[PDB]
């Protein structure tokens, strides 16, 4: 081990860091009565004399040296010699260990002075009236018995039963349901107004105005038109980003002339030109949509149960009586949920598994679940088409699939600027027979009704829905019908029944009662819960993740959650059904192998099926019901508010309880060391707290500290970091210059009216809309900020006096949304001087930031080639490291910058490029402090031990227990489940530089950098609010009272933008500095509780950062001392000491989520029950339907097939494992890649084309769908599809039976020559069967669609997870407004100019005059230099332009244009209909559909020359090792009852095939396992030699395409030339991997050495560092 000591900052003192006498606040705040200043000093700076051992000399001297001079400059007399030191802190020793019983005593004192304070409530009933009693005091009389005023029950739209075929022949089956409607509503006026809710008093006046309304749009403003052209739309070039989709400007934007109408589309209709009558009818009943006052409902409210008993089960009936059979989502459920025997290879055994998924499938049939999904996903997809299209005067006719359903859209919040929705009145016909049932159900919102033949016609009333509310309507499909599956295998009673029959006797007419209504309570549950888009709903379902624990004890959640804090915000009816289930499962719970609810008769909340087998049923139900709502239904605006508002009030707080004011500084009072309660800890407590834990702790310092110097890549560059290379995101403060702004103002001139070009009219634009309305701050700008004062606006005067100028109106968010951001910017900077400052953080790229920081350092801030490149070459030139360049960015800030380095911003927070260094030298100095730690859980690597750790924490407190309490005395156990509360904004930060100034893994320098960059971090932090939230709510604050919460008080009346927030560090920021004080102050917590006498206590605990998983084992007088703690069990003791504890380390414990109880913990999400793991698979199943990134088919269905997969490894039955894969294929094909019957097909495609590929057989990167087994997609996971798919037609082509047969005959060189030069005389004289045809349709996909093609991992990071990729990439951006903005390309164009910068055509002019004679120039000293482009950088000059020679590759610019960014709905199903750009640089513009019949029809032919990538493809699967010997199990597998499975229900899977496969690869001895896997199956080690040989083949064709052209067979000389001219012989790659196979040389790296050899056939060995590098096999453990 050798100490190297990294910093320039070693004769620097943590006394002498510039904010150096906050230390000194900090030591003069830490005497107590009891122990001196003297001894403070004498342990804080001496503490490393108790580690002394490990470290090396000069670290002693080191160390010595900044003892002496601290304690010089603190005025105290130094210990002359370190074994003088030693012993006075040896002998003081006794003082300090003395603060362990005063502590026990205050904690004690603390738990009998807050529980006398508390009040006790008698009963639950009691909790809930006192709620309603409060509630009523807040605001009077908000409580209504009559059920007329409430809101809607049946939320947002209703579908009536369907029951009568309509024929079409030439009519148009979407239109004539139309007309037929219209026929319908042509007869007379017997109009009966409906009374809601069974009322007397009925306004009504507003329903004969909607009758009107639709009467008048459905008999003269629209016609059946079956002959208009369908909407079409087209991709056009934003004035601010690249790629919008909008309608075309003739066509589909355009009002048509039909017979007295306007049309627009097939849908759209309109009334400009129209009589006068009838446009005062449009008008009276377009102001009925608007085109305390809450009646809320209580809880013990016995008449809205009983409407509710009659309006849940008129909706069964409703779902009874419909006729469809065949429809898209019918059709892709009924292909996993029909024949599941498809997914299982062993299903010969699940013969009750199975039939009961087919039962649970048929009822979803019968009762019309698919259907009604279709319908809902279907009328929100027309719903938001008409949210951004309509006006005032058009609507927006929807018709799908139904038969008696449309809905009429009017003008919703087009350029969402928050709004309210879009209004829509829905028309239903419903027959004689259930027309009571109908008028019962949806008995609020039916508005009238008449009656024409043997029908009805309902007009319900008009709502309005969101665009959020519409995406949470699209996912209908994906999310009812597995609430139906999991509520019908849950409930014991369905399944029972179901159990019993047969499948031809499944019916709602062979039912008992009981069963009858146990599916009604599922029905309407699974259509409650399945489409959510009320806040009520989601807060009464958010409710229910806290009043839901059975096996407890004293916890503070049963009663006081109830009182206060709980929002009974019941708006409507029938969400009594859900609270009254609460109600239920509490007062069951008040009046009290897992079998917890076969003796309390436990009744589910939802779905209220009694009869719990099994307490993980309950769990699963609450936590599918909790999980499946959405994440918020507000929009971005309101989000973004809220979370820029709750650290105001956080830090607000902080300053009014210590006595801060509002616009002054924060430094260390005497109050946050003294133990106070809000904004405090103890002191000389923390001080031994921290020492004890780094005692017990770090056991080497010096080893230790080589790890951190080795493994977290100190000493490096920092591009060598991922962290900071890898471009996630950053912030910057980018300024218009307001030098540059007077220059632009003065270079404007008056006389150039015509010819106001280039971007300073954006300039002219901004100070003109500033000037028309900010009169009083454009004065003081122009006046105060430039020397020239009235020049300036007297020539804004005529500039404005000039006539002719392209300013409407200062319409705020109108202007900024569809605006040049530096027109923002200019309208923001004329007004910003003194006040409301704002300095705009725009985002950037940590490269660009890292790219800048490199070139600063050597000083090349004017890019130059000979300056850049004379920083030599290899492993010998200019070279940094990360502290060198922390320190010369902390030089360069401290040096009076402003302090503009330390802003962030929220985009969850973004932060600049210092921030991230410094947080990443004091989260990675830490991170090993951590993961020294056995009690620590966030230093496990991922989330694979999480669950192993508190398995362990569960295993030897149990054995413990039953290891003491049968010998000597009693034993109580107390697990804790805690969570804390504001972990951020409540902590004090500055007791973090005592965890600093203690720790012996450090130098008296790099303790002093880190002390500094804490306490600027502290000091000197502020947040900036966006630039449209901040003008927001300075519009609101104009317009109102100009009062704000706390973002008012912070800002000076809202006058400025960055408010300070001090002492609160943003969450994930220090997640392992908290996390060791955490554990430190759990072990201080054990120091504690060992000083009580007659007692023992031995404390457990786990901590990761929030999180706590405490448990605690007590012995001795347990009677005595249980009232010495002021508590009735153990438990209650821990919830209570453990709480008070806490107290005194910054630590606030909220009694919501933190329960405790003797035999259940909680961790994250696992828990675990006296020694057995309850599953929790629903998170996973839950992610199957509502979480997904919307990027591509490709990608969301490879993300949601993890979600199945571990679905698959947390013990799901086998019943719902068919519909999570049909819930995952219409969560990805119900956007882009079109649903069956669709355009974007891929079955219709190919089945079109005639491919010999069947319709199992289709690639996913195709289109395809997965259709993988149950157990190749647990074990490997989603990559497993293809890699299937293509093992299975290469055994079909060469004719094998199982895979060893096609290795030992792939093995013979010799062999696939053969079979190719067979197959291509087979193409070539006259047979080709439907093998070889599949054969040669997967090599051209090999070679147009693997995931090396067109990518470089370089530019941008990739994995190479799989052995495909799309095919179709749409780029984001056109030409090089992707490559702009960027200090990269800005040097590229200044060094290399406009012969080469403006564009991709005239780089592309260079391949066939000075275009030419510079790309000459970039290859030439391109190709003398062949380490920069194609791996990592080495050092500088290897960094500076490996940066600058990717800008010249197509393929590298192509890639960094089609980057996947975030968009939304709306934009990617408007996308998948439009005809859209194919690269960066074509005129064409073309569709999906026709790209993939283009690409389809290009790999169709045979395609000789294709042997290498035949061979590729064949080595790629065979030499799998995981595959190699997953296969010969599952093909060689006995079924049953030998060693393998006996046991029946969810116990084939984890029996069969994850337990005897987890004994084939590493072997095993456990029977039962919930199954935490190992890292990702390797696809990649073949397909990075693929990406890295790729490049060099480009890079070789970009060199040799100047000079000349040639074929092949080159005579030149020049040998690095002529070496890759041999190279390229046939393509490179059969090259690689022949040559590289017969041979290994694996030379050194030192550029000089490996140029030795050549530079083109052993150097590119050294590209990729391995070849044939074969994995070992992955064990599951
Ligand atoms: N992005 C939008 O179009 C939108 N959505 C809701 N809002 C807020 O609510 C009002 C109604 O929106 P509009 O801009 O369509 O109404 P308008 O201003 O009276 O009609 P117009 O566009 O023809 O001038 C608007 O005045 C505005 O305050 N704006
Ligand atoms: N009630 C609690 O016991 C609790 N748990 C966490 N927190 C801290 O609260 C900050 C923001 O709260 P959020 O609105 O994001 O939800 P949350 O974290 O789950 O807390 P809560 O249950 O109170 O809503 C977050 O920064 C979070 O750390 N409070």
């Amino acid at each position: 081990f050798f100490s190297h000591w990294t910093s320039k900052y070693k004769e620097r003192n943590p006394t002498e860091i510039a904010y150096s006498e906050d230390i000194e606040r900090i030591i003069d705040s830490l005497v107590t009565d009891e122990i001196t200043k003297e001894e403070i000093i004498h342990f804080l700076f001496g503490n490393f004399c108790f580690h002394i051992e490990t470290m090396n000399d000069q670290h002693i001297a080191d160390k010595f040296k900044g003892y002496q001079s601290s304690c010089i400059n603190l005025k105290i007399e130094p210990k002359v010699d370190l074994a003088d030191l030693k012993d006075h802190l040896i002998q003081k020793q006794q003082i300090w260990e003395s603060l362990y019983g005063k502590h026990l005593e205050k904690i004690m004192l603390r738990i009998r002075e807050k529980k006398k304070k508390e009040k006790e409530i008698p009963d639950i009933t009691t909790a809930f009236n006192q709620n309603a009693a409060e509630y009523e005091e807040k605001y009077p009389n908000c409580f209504t018995n009559d059920l007329s005023e409430t809101k809607t029950n049946f939320s947002m739209t209703w579908s009536p039963s369907f029951e009568k075929i309509e024929l079409s022949s030439e009519v148009d089956y979407n239109n004539a349901i139309i007309n037929k409607f219209r026929e319908s509503f042509k007869s007379s006026s017997r109009v009966i107004y409906n009374s809601p809710y069974s009322s007397i008093n009925n306004q009504t006046n507003k329903a004969r105005d909607i009758t009107n309304l639709v009467r008048l749009c459905l008999t003269e403003l629209s016609c059946d038109t079956t002959k208009m052209e369908k909407q079409e739309l087209e991709d056009e070039i934003d004035i601010n980003t690249g790629s919008i989709k909008v309608e075309r400007t003739k066509k589909s934007k355009e009002w048509n002339k039909q017979g007295s109408c306007l049309t627009r589309n097939k849908n759209e209709f309109c009334m400009k030109e129209t009589g006068r009558e009838n446009k005062t009818i449009y008008f009276k009943g377009l102001a009925v949509m608007n085109i305390h006052m809450k009646k809320l409902i209580r809880h013990d409210n016995e008449d809205s149960l009983s409407w509710c008993e009659r309006i849940k089960d008129s909706l069964f009936v409703l779902h009874n009586g419909d006729i469809r059979e065949e429809g898209k989502i019918t059709s892709v459920y009924n292909n996993y949920a029909k024949n599941p025997e498809c997914l299982y290879i062993q299903d010969s055994v699940l013969k009750t598994e199975l039939e009961t998924c087919k039962k649970i499938n048929k009822l979803c049939n019968d009762l019309a679940i698919y259907h009604y999904s279709e319908d809902m996903m279907q009328f929100s997809k027309g719903l938001m088409v008409a949210d951004r299209y309509m006006t005032k005067e058009s609507f927006k006719i929807l018709t799908t699939a139904n038969t008696s359903m449309m809905l009429l859209a009017f003008k919703g919040d087009g350029m969402n600027t928050g709004g309210s929705g879009v209004p829509y009145i829905a028309l239903h016909i419903v027959d004689e027979d259930m027309s009571d049932q109908f008028n019962i159900c949806y008995t609020k919102e039916i508005y009238s009704y008449f009656r024409n033949g043997s029908n009805y016609i309902y007009i319900m009333r008009p709502q309005r829905l969101n665009q959020v509310r519409l995406l949470s309507l699209f996912k209908t499909p994906s999310k009812v019908p597995v609430c139906f599956a999991q509520f019908s295998k849950k409930a014991n009673e369905m399944e029972k029944w179901l159990k019993n029959k047969d499948i031809e006797k499944v019916n709602v007419f062979s039912m008992t009662m009981t069963v009858k209504q146990i599916l009604i309570n599922i029905v309407f549950s699974s259509v409650m819960i399945g489409t959510v888009t009320k806040l009520s709903r989601m807060g009464i379902f958010d409710f229910m993740r806290y009043a839901g624990f059975l096996p407890l004890s004293d916890y503070s959640n049963i009663k006081e959650y109830i009182r206060d804090k709980f929002d009974p915000d019941i708006t409507n009816v029938a969400d009594i059904y859900f609270v009254n289930g609460i109600k239920k499962l509490l007062f069951r719970m008040e009046d009290l192998d897992i079998i917890g609810g076969i003796t309390d008769l436990n009744i589910k909340c939802p779905i209220t099926g009694s009869t719990l087998l099994t307490l993980e049923d309950l769990y699963n139900n609450v936590y599918l019901a909790i999980y499946m709502m959405p994440k918020s239904l507000h929009n971005h605006v309101h989000n973004l508010t809220s979370l820029l508002n709750v650290p105001a009030e956080w830090e607000l707080k902080f300053r009014k309880e210590l006595g801060f004011n509002i616009f002054e500084d924060i430094y260390p009072k005497k109050a946050m060391f003294d133990d106070k309660d809000l904004f405090s800890i103890n002191g000389a407590l923390n001080v031994k707290a921290l020492s004890d834990y780094y005692l017990g702790n770090i056991e080497n310092v010096g080893l230790m500290r080589s790890e951190i110097e080795n493994k977290e890549d100190f000493l490096s560059p920092c591009y060598k970091i991922s962290t900071l290379k890898s471009s996630k995101k950053c912030s910057q403060s980018n300024i218009i210059s307001t030098d540059e702004i007077i220059e632009c103002l003065q270079n404007a001139k008056i006389q150039d009216i015509e010819n106001w070009k280039g971007n300073n009219l954006a300039i002219i634009k901004g100070l003109i809309r500033t000037y028309n309305e900010e009169k009083n701050r454009l004065v003081e700008f122009f006046e105060d900020n430039c020397v020239n004062s009235l020049y300036l606006v007297e020539k804004l005067k005529e500039i404005i006096n000039s006539g002719s100028i392209t300013v409407g109106k200062s319409v705020t968010s109108k202007f900024i949304r569809n605006n040049h951001p530096l027109t923002v910017e200019t309208y923001l900077k004329t007004k910003l001087y003194y006040r409301n400052n704002v300095t705009v953080l725009k985002s950037k790229k940590v490269s660009e930031e890292l790219y800048d920081l490199v070139k600063q350092f050597h000083n090349m801030m004017e890019i130059d080639l000979d300056s850049v490149m004379n920083l030599g070459k290899g492993t010998e030139g200019k070279k940094h490291t990360f502290l060198q360049m922390l320190e010369f960015v902390m030089s360069k800030a401290k040096n009076v910058t402003g302090s503009v380095d330390f802003l962030v911003s929220v985009f969850i927070y973004l932060m600049s490029m210092k921030v991230k260094m410094m947080l990443y030298f004091i989260e990675h100095t830490f991170k090993h402090v951590a993961q020294s730690d056995p009690s620590e859980a966030i230093s496990i690597s991922g989330d694979n031990k999480i669950r192993a750790l508190s398995t362990l924490s569960l295993d030897t407190i149990t054995s413990y227990n039953d290891i003491l309490n049968k010998n000597s005395k009693k034993s109580r156990l107390a697990f804790l489940s805690a969570d804390q509360s504001k972990w951020s904004a409540s902590d004090l930060t500055y007791k973090y530089v005592l965890a600093i100034i203690l720790n012996p893994i450090l130098t008296t320098g790099e303790a002093s950098l880190m002390i500094e960059c804490i306490l600027m971090y502290v000091k000197l932090k502020k947040v900036c609010i966006p630039t449209d939230i901040f003008l927001n709510l300075r519009k609101a604050q104009g317009t109102f009272g100009q009062n704000e919460t706390a973002i008012g008080l912070l800002t000076k009346g809202l006058t400025t933008n960055t408010y300070p927030v001090s002492m609160n560090w943003l969450q994930g920021n220090l997640n392992y500095l908290s996390s060791v004080y955490h554990s430190c102050a759990m072990k201080a917590y054990h120091k504690t509780l060992e000083c009580y006498k007659d007692c023992d206590f031995q404390t457990r605990w786990i901590v990761h950062s929030d999180d706590n998983a405490t448990s605690l084992i007590a012995s001795g007088e347990v009677d005595k001392m249980l009232t010495d703690f002021s508590s009735s069990s153990l438990p209650e003791m821990l919830f209570r000491s453990i709480e008070a504890h806490f107290k005194s380390f910054c630590i606030t414990l909220n009694p919501k989520k933190s329960y405790a109880s003797s035999s259940e913990v909680e961790f994250i999400s696992e828990r675990i029950v006296n020694g057995a793991i309850i599953p929790l698979y629903c998170r996973h199943l839950a992610n199957c339907c509502t979480e997904s990134s919307h990027i591509s088919y490709f990608d969301d269905l490879m993300s949601l097939s993890i979600h199945v997969t571990m679905l698959l490894r947390k013990g799901c039955p086998n019943e719902v494992i068919p519909f999570a894969y049909g819930a995952v294929q219409v969560q990805a094909l119900s956007i882009y890649s079109m649903l069956p019957g669709e355009v974007n097909d891929s079955i219709r495609i190919f089945k079109k084309l005639g491919v010999s590929l069947k319709s199992n057989e289709i690639p996913t990167n195709m289109g395809g769908w997965l259709t993988s087994p149950i157990e190749p997609l647990s074990i490997l996971g989603p990559s497993s599809n293809d890699q299937i798919i293509y093992y299975n037609v290469i055994r079909d082509f060469l004719n094998k039976k199982s895979l060893e047969e096609v290795k030992d005959s792939v093995s013979s060189s010799s062999y696939l020559q053969m079979r190719f030069r067979e197959l291509k005389g087979k193409y070539e004289k006259g047979t080709l069967e439907e093998k070889d045809k599949k054969m040669i349709f997967l090599i051209n996909l090999f070679e147009k669609a693997s995931v090396s093609e067109d990518s470089d991992v370089l530019t941008i990071g990739m994995k190479f997870q799989t052995m495909l990729t799309q095919i179709i990439k749409l780029p984001n951006f056109i030409n090089e407004n992707a490559l702009n903005k960027m200090s990269s390309y800005k040097d590229f164009s200044k060094l290399y100019p406009n012969l080469k910068k403006n564009e991709d055509l005239y780089k592309s002019t260079a391949k066939n005059i000075a275009s030419s004679l510079e790309m000459e120039s970039v290859h030439d000293i391109m190709i003398k230099n062949p380490e920069t482009i194609l791996i990592a950088p080495l050092n500088d000059r290897d960094f500076l332009l490996s940066q600058l020679f990717m800008y010249t590759s197509p393929s590298k610019r192509n890639q960094l244009s089609n980057q996947s960014t975030a968009k939304l709905a709306l934009d990617r199903v408007l996308r998948s209909k439009a005809r859209t750009f194919v690269d960066i640089s074509s005129t064409e513009k073309m569709t999906y559909e026709e790209n993939m019949e283009k690409k389809i029809l290009e790999m169709l032919k045979f395609d000789l020359d294709s042997y290498c990538s035949f061979k590729t493809c064949v080595n790629l699967v065979i030499k799998d090792v995981n595959f190699s010997m997953l296969i010969p199990i599952l093909d060689s597998a006995y079924p049953c009852e030998s060693r393998k499975r006996d046991n029946y229900n969810f116990r084939w899977f984890q029996t069969e095939k994850w337990i005897p496969v987890v004994e084939g690869s590493p072997g095993l001895v456990v029977m039962h396992a919930v199954y935490g896997s190992n890292y990702i199956e390797n696809l990649g080690l073949k397909n990075i030699p693929l990406t890295d040989d790729s490049i060099n083949v480009l890079t070789s064709t970009f060199g040799t395409g100047l000079i000349m052209e040639d074929v092949k067979s080159l005579v030149k000389g020049k040998d690095s030339f002529e070496t890759e001219a041999f190279s390229n012989s046939n393509e490179c790659q059969r090259l690689v991997k022949a040559c590289n196979y017969m041979i290994a040389a694996q030379n050194r790296l030192l550029a000089i050495n490996t140029c030795f050899t050549r530079k083109s056939f052993p150097f590119y060995s050294k590209f990729n560092l391995g070849r044939g590098f074969i994995s070992n096999t992955l064990a599951l453990l």
